[PDB]
């Protein structure tokens, strides 16, 4: 493409196995700040970032830091994204994304793969907006 | 008051309990938690009123739902998330020293405390530590 390749590091890779879902407080970033917001939520949790996800393609940068998901990006990249309060890292989305349908949920982007595995977001009838996700290994990792 | 919950002290947490918040109107609180249930396949784990500040409270999987009037719930509202955590101090201490602004408590709840924390970045967290209250 004409934008740069994704880059992806993460401690663990394949989230088929955890039929708990992780739970994760969204945050957004104006340029330039990532990587002094990932040592904030790192000192402020005493826990170590556990992925970190540069998407050229979107101009985002985005980092997990125990309880909270970063997004850094310009107001324009965060601009689809900005209203989502929280991601769920699941098993398998399509469960959550075939229960949200049959319930009246609005499916705003995806189901889509993306570098990580694929995700979707909804806004849900009493107005959450949320994102599902889950993580399968990328080639090579 | 009503208090129901299946944990109720926080001390021996290993890592906190991490909520996305929801916000409800009056009366609509018993069909979302059938919905958040439905949607998790989980049976909700928390239910309990708080009179003082006229709202209802369940906690129902990754979700922590507030129900009240627009005017109960507008100190709150911008809180977007909550972290049930072994002890708050220490995270109050840290915030301070990191130059966030601590825009409510720290006070006692029905659950234990709690305080809310806008971030130099602009989040907006609550921190609560549970303990047993008498009779539980």
């Amino acid at each position: 493409g004409h934008m740069s390749q994704p880059f992806l590091w993460r401690r663990v890779n394949d989230s088929s196995g955890f039929a708990e879902p992780r739970v994760f407080i969204r945050v957004y970033l104006e340029p330039g700040s990532i990587d002094a917001a990932i040592a904030f939520y790192e000192d402020l949790q005493g826990v170590a970032h556990d992925m970190r996800f540069d998407f050229p393609e979107k101009r985002l940068t985005l980092a997990a830091v125990g309880a909270f998901l970063l997004l850094e990006g310009s107001d324009e990249a965060l601009a689809p994204f900005r209203s989502t309060t929280g991601t769920l890292l699941v098993d398998d989305i399509e469960p959550y994304h075939r229960r949200l349908l049959a319930a009246g949920a609005q499916i705003i982007f995806g189901p889509a793969r993306a570098p990580t595995g694929a995700c979707f977001n909804a806004l849900l009838p009493d107005g959450t907006v949320v994102e599902f996700v889950h993580h399968r290994p990328q080639p090579g990792e």
